[PDB]
Order: structure tokens, then C-alpha cells, then sequence
């Protein structure tokens, strides 16, 4: 049986600032850090290696790969980052604060774009406050002007995503190879449907705890061949 | 002309400890974690941007590399690591004390096993305290017996370097990506004699300033236009130098 391992990361920046990140670089904070320290701890302790990993292109995820490696020393694995990888893109919410955009166009309205599969957020401007910041930086420098997303609903994010596990994971993952993801909630979500064949109802009611560590046993066709499990403290996996 | 960047990583744990390191996976010690925090600023102020990186398999190497790629806002670069660009292995002297080794085989001997150009140090016997944790280290378990040394030369550490280099490094630097290698100091000196085409004496008579940004412009044949150049404060510079 194969084994995967998948770690989301923990609270950044714009989290304890209660605004939309998605695409914006935003990076962890301290307890985020400290989250992915513990995380890794847990790793460590349960005696887990690895033989590649996976990231996307944003601090938040990366710094959580680093801080990992480091805990389980393993600092000289093979690291695979990816734009395919990232957060969703919020459009234009991007960097607006979840709470007053709530209080402005009512709450059943910013609801619907956060936990619907296929309701994009507006799209970024080219006045938005990050539109440069984002759209022009040179990290997707090599992306057609379609791929570069004003704005992306779930589905969008899924899309994207999946091109990349099939074509560039997967195929380590059938030659045996220890694979380590360390991303993003709206990106995991892609790979945990894609595995367990959820609802589109099923994965938004899904809620990837942070800086835990998430592990799946793989059949020969890459099946989880039980639900997915957690790594810690009882106090903690409990939790979970 | 093209632009490469090379930093050679600052002090170790077994630094500060005065042991020798070669392929003993030491640390940085908080003074080398802060010297490459200094030498990433030092990159950023001067607006520096790079494509790719290179790197070895060993923490005190990468953790240069991340603390500087942190400093300069470009962790989303794509890292490549190589036991190719380790530092030079000691065989049997890594873990030894520099200063109890010389005064039981004498300086001059020390001296010639650690500025010279073709002379390896002691192979690294099978009883050695640290043979398992090098020689049977998961990272190294692709290498074919050959490769896998047990001392190296100076020498011997070119001749593993440059195949990387020319395979790996060149084509990446030929294709217009600004490449940034952090790795150790006798690594460097392979692409340091291979790119201004030094002697062996001249090479053994170079030291590499450490956590300090070295630039390199090159030409369409990839050779130096100009001497290297250091980045940091003219104190900065002057006093790595030294050292
Ligand atoms: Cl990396």
C-alpha cells in the first residue's frame, strides 16, 4: 500500500486580520509557524520519511514545507513548487475583510461565494489595490492570459489542480516514491475529492484541520483504502 | 551578459567547535544563520532577482539558501539539490578537532591535507564514529559505489562538481535564468578555477569570504568579464575577507 501525506497550512497574516487572501502571498504568523512546528514534531515522532515533496508558490505553504523538513530533518528531499498548488483566487475580495464584506452585501450573499462549488467571487480589477501586486509578478510570468484567474470558484480552483497531481504526482506515487504535500485548504480539498470521489455537496462541508498532518493509505490504483488519519496527541487528534 | 550569484555558507555547529565537518550534515550556528540573513539583505537592497537555485544536500548549504531567498522575497523559486556540490568530504578526519590533529601529526602535515590540490585526507575506515551516519545516509542511497567517496582531494571534489555544472548549471545560465548556487567553500572553488580558468596553486591560495553575496558577469562563453565582485557594506566586505 502507498502513503500519502497531506498538511495543510496554518493561520497567516490576513487570517488573524480576518481578510481574504487567495492568491495574495500572505505569511504565517507566529502560531501558524508554531503550528507547523508541532505538526512536524508529530511526523518526526511517528518515525515518517519521505521521498519528494510538493508546495505551491506561496510563503504561507512553502515556509510550512520548510519548517517540516527541518522538524523531521529531512531538509535534502527533492521540492516540487507549482502555481497549481496555490490558494484559490478571491477575485476581487482579495484583501477586503471577510467581517464588514459580510455587513455590506449581507451575509446569505458572502456565504454563497466561500462555501459554493462553482459561484466565482467577483473578479479583480485592474484597480483592485493588488491587482499589479498579483496579475503582474513575475512568479506567473509564464502563465497564458487565460490561466491567470481574475477569480476562481472551488471548481475553478479543482480544474487546475488536478492536471497537476495526475500528470506530475501520481506518477511518483506509482513508482513507490514517499510523497509530502504541504498546501493550501481549497487546493487539498481538489486532491481529497479526487481520492475519496466526494459530492460537490461533500467536500464543501469538508473543513482540512491546519498544520495537522493528514495520512492516506493508497491501493494499487491509488485508492484510500480507509479514511484519512491524523497525526498527534489524542488532546489534538481528538480535536480533529 | 549574464549574471550568477554565489554565496559560500557561513559557521557550522563543528565551526565554533573547530572539528572538521566534510560531509557531516553540521548546522548553522546562530552567528552563520545571521551572516546569511546579512548577505540576503545585502541582495535585496541592491534589487537582485534570481530564477532558479542550486544547492547541496547538506543543512548548513540549504539553510543558507532558504534564509536568503526569505530575505529577498523569493521563496517561490525552484530549488535544486545535489550531493555534486557538497563540501569536500575529510574521510577520516571529519569529527576530529583541527587543533588536537595537528599536534598529533603536525602542523605541516595538516597543513598539506587541507591546502593542497591533489592530496586526500585519511579514507574513511569502516570504524569510524560517523561512517554509518555519512556512508549509510538515505540521501546518498542512488550512488553507485564509485561515487559514494570515503575521502576526498580537492581535487576529487572538482572532478564530482563540474559534471553537475556543465550538465545541469550551464544550460539553465545559457537559457537567460539568473542563477543563485549556495554551496560550500571547496565546491565553489571547482566553478571559481573552472570559470576563471585558475592554476592549482592559485586555486589553493583562494578563500572564499563566507555568507557574502559573490557576482559573477558572464559573457556568451560563459567567462568572466570582469573580477568578482562582493556585495555588503565596505566593512562588511572587507572584514569577511579576512577570514
Ligand atoms: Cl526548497
Amino acid at each position: 500500500a502507498y502513503k500519502l501525506v497531506l498538511i495543510r497550512h496554518g493561520e497567516s497574516a490576513w487570517n488573524l486580520e480576518n481578510r481574504f487572501s487567495g492568491w495574495y502571498d500572505a505569511d504565517l504568523s507566529p502560531a501558524g509557524h508554531e503550528e507547523a512546528k508541532r505538526g512536524g514534531q508529530a511526523l518526526r515522532d511517528a518515525g515518517y520519511e519521505f521521498d519528494i515533496c510538493f508546495t505551491s508558490v506561496q510563503k504561507r505553504a512553502i515556509r510550512t514545507l520548510w519548517t517540516v523538513l527541518d522538524a523531521i530533518d529531512q531538509m535534502w528531499l527533492p521540492v516540487v513548487r507549482t502555481w497549481r498548488l496555490n490558494e484559490r483566487h478571491y477575485g476581487g475580495l482579495t484583501g477586503l475583510n471577510k467581517a464588514e464584506t459580510a455587513a455590506k452585501h449581507g451575509e446569505a450573499q458572502v456565504k454563497i461565494w466561500r462555501r459554493s462549488y462553482d459561484v466565482p467571487p467577483p473578479p479583480m480589477e485592474p484597480d483592485h489595490p493588488f491587482y499589479s501586486n498579483i496579475s503582474k509578478d513575475r512568479r506567473y510570468a509564464d502563465l497564458t492570459e487565460d490561466q491567470l484567474p481574475s477569480c476562481e470558484s472551488l471548481k475553478d480552483t479543482i480544474a487546475r489542480a488536478l492536471p497537476f497531481w495526475n500528470e506530475e504526482i501520481v506518477p511518483q506515487i506509482k513508482e513507490g516514491k514517499r510523497v509530502l504535500i504541504a498546501a493550501h485548504g481549497n487546493s487539498l480539498r481538489g486532491i481529497v475529492k479526487h481520492l475519496e470521489g466526494l459530492s460537490e455537496e461533500a467536500i464543501m462541508e469538508l473543513n482540512l484541520p491546519t498544520g495537522i498532518p493528514i495520512v492516506y493509505e493508497l491501493d494499487k490504483n491509488l485508492k484510500p483504502i480507509k479514511p484519512m488519519q491524523f497525526l498527534g496527541d489524542e488532546e489534538t487528534v481528538r480535536k480533529a
